[PDB]
């Protein structure tokens, strides 16, 4: 082939390609080659994926195991139509009932990413229970499409909104403790008494016999791991069973270990009726989502026509990428090397607390973790309020990506998401640049 | 793992798989392999895949060309982030604008598959002319997400409907010749005309300076390759033209090559704004869709923020074998053998309608073709009218899925889209097949 230099990839792209949430034909990285924890641009320079790119390359990057169960498949059979059943569809929708709970659900429905399981999971609960209202975050992102974009918190959602709102899409506003003025630990059980209060009260005043399901991050992901209060989201679970509505998890951020189980919502005690999914299910490797359903669920679209589809539901190719990264997270127990990755990724992060005038909170569950930076710990001033205009956010991320610690944040945050197969000895390596990145802001923009 | 067995990949599917458009559990066909223009199942049985799946294998299965581009790509960079360059992604957008129109066409935006191109297209042009309202028309399908079905015109956008219709979505009625009662040779001028002047009133009656965009599918697809009769397509672009509405082309399954053309909209004497595309870019072997967008429409998303994106958006796998894919149909110029194959095709489909009592009219356009099939030649009475309950068209398909003639329709249409590199004697050995079966038909439905 007439392959390209570093300089024409960039340039076309720039020239020529559409890129996703910005302004077109600004300056762009080209990246060549990635490999584990780590990806090189044109120049040979080397990025240390402490952000698993978009949370969604688990198991680093080039896995042999994944990579290679593309190619074999690619020798097969590339893709065939929904209407009939292969290996690797069949064998991972079982894997995925099995790792969720064979007792409770029952069926998977594929799709090709996060934005297109969040919709049919929609439509599935407003044919299921025959109620046309969805309870959602505003302290949430669930993807871009009218219907997700609708339930989806943030402010992305007011593009898709030219035109007028989608009917049925009521939004209550969910607790980000630290940015309400509290403190984790000591008032999860007033935080959370008050916020299962206020979704209460508002359930009422919509009609609880029209909210056909709630749907919410496991915990909320791309607008900075907010950790819930212990107990919220039991409660939110006992609300649901009371009124007949249907709980749906979304798990495309925080599915797959990041957190140190297999799903998110396994860290609390709730069953949902239905949780999506996408990135780590293959890491990225081939487009792949999907809707995990219950087996009440499983059974009414056995009575009734499952009026969902799209032409790459279960795609071939992406499912064996997924029966070998399911097979890898179990047969190498990633999620026990992502709760010992724990130790060292929180304790660390914590210290910057204590550590940096500008850093205001730390989350960490797993390899899921977010610091919450500030202009000024007395008054809790965010270093960039909500929906600001000119963050410098990005700026503090140019420092990071110029120590080779690539990663990314939304509104006041920086996350810290690194591929569950990093080591101590590389974490250990990556989280000095991080301190000395916050040490330049403490000094220049306090 | 060890290798499931048909009864084990079937039984699997039955039970954990959910099925599109379907009540979950019945009996399925396990497919094993696939190759060329044909797939077995798991007893060896050959099905010559005379729709290409969902009119989307373009180049038959496991072409060589493209499988070999995708464990290539494998061996380098399965997945990078939409925020850097790479190789494939950039060739690919180059070699789309090129292909279209270089002089007209600038960027392409890349999605996961045709709701969310079609999804995004709307996102665009409410944020390009900032109107509110999208026209498109009953006799179409665009997809089953919530903003992609509910610019949908046929009954599969019902459930969606389910809590309400989304704002800014006008549908008009476009022509199907033959069920209308008008006659392709010696009608169109007329039936133009009129609907021409039906969609010209209601965009008065909808104010159009508040229509942002009308869609339309190059050419009706699913719903029966409706062939629009002469001139309608280049007034839809006048009215457009007139009004400042974009007028956003649907490609994803008339596209690449499917038509004898690169793109359908290229039988016709129209640029649009936009157009969206999915199964041909890759032929279904890694999920891709996208926009090509007018310099204009590029122009304007360099001055302001494009507030669409997605997580796998300009997927590198995917784009690696988009690139294998493109440069196939024009090095083996594919359209060109289309157009032959369309000269054994539709005369075939043509002395159909004079041999049987059951063909009401062929449609055919390169590779891309159908029968109306009537339960009354004379009358002009449908087998299966709109949205019937019980169609017996199934039982038409599965006569046909016995001689393994395989493919699908919709409505009172048998599709007939077969690979793109089906070679004439394929053609003469599998049409065959199609007569014996609309005989069966004219013996046992009228
Ligand atoms: C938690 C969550 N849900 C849904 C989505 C949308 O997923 P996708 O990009 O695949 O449409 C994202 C991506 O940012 C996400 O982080
Ligand atoms: C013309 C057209 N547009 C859009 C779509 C939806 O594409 P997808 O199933 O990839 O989401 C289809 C699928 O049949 C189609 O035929
Ligand atoms: N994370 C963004 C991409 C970021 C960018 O394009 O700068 C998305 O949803 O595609
Ligand atoms: N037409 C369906 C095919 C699946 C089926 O018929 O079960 C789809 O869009 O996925
Ligand atoms: N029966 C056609 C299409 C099946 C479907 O609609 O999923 C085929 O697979 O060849
Ligand atoms: N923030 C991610 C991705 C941005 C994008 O999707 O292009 C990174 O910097 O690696």
């Amino acid at each position: 082939m007439e392959e390209l230099t570093g300089e024409e990839v960039a340039s076309l792209h720039s020239e020529y390609v559409m890129q996703s949430w910005h302004k077109q034909g600004g300056p762009v990285k080209p990246i060549k080659k990635a490999d584990g924890i780590y990806f090189w641009d044109y120049d040979g320079k080397r990025y240390t994926d402490m952000s698993s790119l978009l949370v969604c390359s688990n198991l680093g990057h080039e896995l042999p195991e994944i990579v290679d169960a593309i190619k074999e498949q690619a020798d097969n059979m590339c893709f065939m139509a929904p209407a009939y059943a292969s290996e690797p569809k069949s064998r991972l929708a079982k894997m995925l009932v099995d790792v969720a709970d064979p007792d409770f659900y029952q069926r998977v429905f594929f799709t090709n990413g996060g934005a297109d399981s969040n919709e049919n999971a929609i439509k599935m609960a407003r044919m299921v229970t025959g109620r046309p209202k969805i309870f959602s975050c505003y302290r949430s992102y669930h993807g871009s499409t009218i219907g997700a974009s609708n339930a989806s918190g943030d402010w992305r959602r007011f593009a898709t909104e030219l035109g007028g709102s989608a009917p049925g899409f009521v939004h209550f506003m969910n607790p980000n403790m630290y940015e309400d003025g509290y403190t984790r630990g000591v008032d999860d059980a007033t935080v959370t008494a008050d916020y299962l209060h206020r979704l209460d009260e508002q359930l009422q005043y919509e009609g609880p016999d029209s909210v056909a399901a709630i749907l919410m991050e496991s915990i909320v992901g791309a607008n900075g791991v907010i950790l819930p209060p212990e107990g919220y989201m039991e409660g939110v679970r006992a609300l649901c069973d009371k009124y007949g509505i249907l709980m749906i998890c979304d798990e495309v951020m925080a599915g797959f270990g990041r957190t140190g189980k297999m799903f998110a919502w396994q860290n609390f005690d709730v069953k949902p009726d239905m949780f999506t999914f996408a990135k780590g299910v293959t890491c990225g490797y081939v487009p792949l989502g999907g809707v995990v359903v219950s087996k009440r669920i499983s059974d009414y679209f056995t009575d009734h026509v499952l009026q969902c589809g799209l032409t790459y539901s279960g795609h071939t190719l992406a499912c064996a990428a997924g029966v070998a990264a399911v097979n890898y997270y179990l047969e190498h127990d990633v999620c026990a090397h992502v709760k010992e990755m724990e130790g060292i990724l929180k304790p660390f992060l914590e210290s910057m607390v204590e550590k940096h005038k500008c850093v205001g909170e730390a989350r960490c569950i797993g390899l899921f973790s977010a610091l919450t930076i500030v202009k000024n710990k007395e008054t809790r001033e965010l270093m960039a309020p909500y929906h600001t205009p000119n963050s410098v956010m990005p700026q503090i991320m140019a420092k990071l990506m110029d120590l080779g610690f690539s990663t990314f944040g939304r509104e006041t945050n920086i996350n810290i998401c690194p591929p569950l197969i990093i080591t101590a000895e590389q974490l250990e390596e990556e989280l000095p640049k991080l301190d000395k990145v916050l040490t330049w802001v403490d000094e220049n923009l306090c």
